[PDB]
């Protein structure tokens, strides 16, 4: 049946009749709900040893070509009849087929807009796509990979972008960027456990050592980029300095907040996502926008699993960190991530705070109702991971599904 | 690995498999199609009125599912009483259509159904209930003096304690015992000529009722409604709550001097009357329960939440903040600001409450105690994590699986 879709704040409802169109199973059932859970139990993409069942594989290609030529307001076409016969011609022969640049241009478009997870979806038509498949080594990745970088972050206008480099081949070892975005910072384990710098980074940045790195000592050194051509061990290239746009933080009243050494780059890119588009897949796609700044002023410095410098803060704060009722986490919490819009704004680096951000998912809502009669929505990653209910999309019901083209999660390469 | 779920806590890296889930009996709203864990009343669980007596076949089914628990939390199943018990309630169902449940039996499902509750985030103290048992209720009259004994031993002067009173259970083509208010403490919703409304917007049918039904409404922001109270097959009673029993707490700022002259309040008592306890397919349409407050469901949701008090603008006014461009973070800074003023005033009257830190700092130990209890526990994710800094506590970064287990507490269509 169609869900019906309350937003409790407005009290206006809507039905969703996309989710029909899903043609992936979830990882919930009737008997119980495990929306909230990060990554699938298998959902993921196993190997590609072997050629794609053709019929399952046509199936989803003959999918694609029309939802390309309908984009196009060419369905039934000639063109759209021949270029069906094409790719079955091609399915048949090899056991797989190859698109052209503009169907994989509305592809990675498609794909952004069917993230479930991503709130900055009403951007979804504007992204630069550079083809690069015409790529046959590690060196090659990391050129078109430091042409994107200097393109996205424009001298801080920051701009979507995505490359996308060979698919993957029956058989054939993939292309792959062992980094999980083109910027993190080392996370060094020393005596009793503890971390210097990103604890998220610690496996990565320890590959890195171990291919060659020479590494650093600080909180937030620049990791070298470990990228892989088939079937040869990933190779080590470390980005110019001048690439990467980072962003000192300071605080607009709090004079000591400087001190504290803190600072965040302005350019996310996530590395280690895989691109479906009509069953073809692109193991190495990497993808950019801008930073909403929760993410960096939330969870990046505050999980207890992160920076975690909820205490320091609090402390520099003099708040009461004798208990919770102080609130003084919270109260420390906003400061910080004041600090963070300030210290973009001031740099001149694109940056959204998270009510901005929430209010135009809110209408990228309704433009989808209209355009498609819904959006797949995944409310614990819509919602911020602060003042949750002070945002509209709070009080808005969701449904999630999973929609194709789209962005996936795949299995580490080591 | 199991054949479970597999659960993760990704900020310790710990795991755990849901083998309870295996033990649910009703299926939820999501479908490996699409997942509607993000809506408020997906219609499954709805109880919606079956008049008609239920099938015999379906209720004895649940009844023995229930008596096996019962046996089985006192370490005697398989026992001589146990065969006897469910012997009883199959003879009792034969010949009556329905049955009752002893009053051990009552205050074990009770329990039960607030342990079953995927949505409390205060589920370590399902252990201590006071039970009031109220199955011999057999007018609106009895009703209220039974709910004002339930507000006097659970507000007990500030020093709260969670209870529950149960009311007659559903009975064949009979009349509900009904509870009319979502709450035993509602603060009245008056709609205004211009379109808007003084005091709480949530309360605005219910303040209406009232009146309909001959209440003398006040025009304050704060004025505590009366009762509908309904006996099986009468026209619902009207009861004005004696002052004294309801204890309200004026709120004031630890540092914010100004914040006291708002004259903002909320009541101390948080007592849920519009729901349904479900116990071995019995139905008790009327079983109002009360705990205490969780901070910020007073400070974020009841005072700032913008179809509520709407209170966010005011204060950061006040605080002077630019409410004028989003990225001030002026709504956060009021919010927190708010939130403190509850923790503040409560507990400078003495009054139970329990702020988001300390209260999924709790869950969590919860949760650990009901992996090695049943394998398991039911949880909402989206209801258990805070509405204000959801990240700064421990549950948003639990991983949770979500499924109906019974004793429960359902919600049921308005009586009107
Ligand atoms: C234009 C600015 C954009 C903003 C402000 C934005 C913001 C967000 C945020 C806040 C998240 C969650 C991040 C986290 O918690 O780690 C998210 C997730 C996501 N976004 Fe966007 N996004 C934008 C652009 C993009 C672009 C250009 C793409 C791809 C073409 C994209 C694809 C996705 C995907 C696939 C996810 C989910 C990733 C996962 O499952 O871990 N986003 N986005
Ligand atoms: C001892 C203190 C308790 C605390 C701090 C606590 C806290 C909470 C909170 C924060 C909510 C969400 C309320 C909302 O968002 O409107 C909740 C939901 C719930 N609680 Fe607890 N609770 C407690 C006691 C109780 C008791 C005594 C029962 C029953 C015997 C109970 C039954 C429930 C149920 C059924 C819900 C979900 C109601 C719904 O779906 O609307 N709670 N609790
Ligand atoms: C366990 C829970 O699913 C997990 O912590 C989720 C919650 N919501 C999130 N939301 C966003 N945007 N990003 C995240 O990484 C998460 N983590
Ligand atoms: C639409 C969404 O389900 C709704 O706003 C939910 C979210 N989480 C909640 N969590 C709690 N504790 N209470 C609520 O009323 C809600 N409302
Ligand atoms: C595509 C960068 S858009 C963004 N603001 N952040 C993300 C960070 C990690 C994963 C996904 C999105
Ligand atoms: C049982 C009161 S326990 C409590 N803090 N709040 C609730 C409010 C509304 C519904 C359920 C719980
Ligand atoms: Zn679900």
């Amino acid at each position: 049946k169609f869900p019906r879709v309350k937003n409790w704040e407005l009290g206006s409802i809507t039905y969703d009749t996309l989710c029909a169109q899903s043609q992936q199973d979830g990882p919930c059932t009737p008997r119980r709900c495990l929306g909230s859970l990060v990554l699938p139990r298998k959902l993921q993409t196993r190997p590609s040893p072997g050629p794609p069942p053709a019929e399952q594989l046509l199936s989803q290609a003959r999918d694609f070509i029309n939802q390309y030529y309908s984009s196009i307001k060419r369905s039934g076409s000639q063109a759209h009849e021949e270029r069906l016969q094409e790719v079955e011609a091609e399915v048949a022969s090899t056991g797989t087929y190859h698109l052209r640049e503009s169907e994989l241009v509305f592809g990675a478009k498609q794909a952004w807009r069917n993230a479930p997870r991503c709130v900055g979806r009403i951007q979804w038509g504007k992204l630069q796509v550079f083809d690069a498949r015409d790529c046959s080594s590690a060196q090659e990745m990391f050129t078109y990979i430091c042409n994107h970088i200097k393109y996205a972050t424009n001298r801080g206008n920051l701009r979507s972008a995505i490359t996308v480099f060979p698919q993957r081949a029956p058989g054939r070892g993939d292309f792959r960027i062992w980094n999980s975005q083109l910027v993190r910072y080392a996370g060094y384990r020393q005596q009793d456990g503890s971390v210097r710098g990103d604890p998220a980074n610690v496996e990565i940045t320890e590959l890195c050592i171990q291919h060659g790195w020479t590494p650093g000592n600080g909180r937030f050194d620049v990791l070298p980029l470990l990228l892989q051509a088939p079937d040869e061990a990933p190779e080590l290239f470390v980005l110019p300095p001048e690439l990467v746009l980072e962003v000192p933080l300071e605080h607009p009243t709090l004079e000591w907040f400087a001190a504290l050494g803190l600072r965040w780059y302005a350019l996310p890119a996530v590395s280690n996502m895989l691109l479906e588009i009509g069953g073809l897949e692109f193991s190495a796609a990497p993808f950019s926008g801008w930073y909403m700044s929760t993410e960096i002023g939330t969870r990046n410095l505050c999980d207890p699993h992160r920076y975690n410098i909820l205490e320091d803060v609090a402390v520099c704060m003099d708040l009461d960190t004798r208990t919770t009722s102080s609130l003084w986490k919270d109260k420390a919490a906003v400061e910080i991530n004041l600090a963070v819009l300030h210290s973009f704004q001031l740099a001149k680096v694109t940056i959204v705070d998270h009510h901005a951000a929430t209010v135009s998912f809110m209408k990228h809502l309704d433009n989808e109702q209209k355009a498609r009669g819904g959006c797949p929505a995944d409310w614990a990653w819509i919602v911020p991971p602060i003042s949750g209910s002070l945002t509209p999309v709070f009080h808005q019901e969701m449904v999630n599904y999973i929609l194709s083209p789209a962005f996936r999660y795949q299995p580490d390469p080591w």
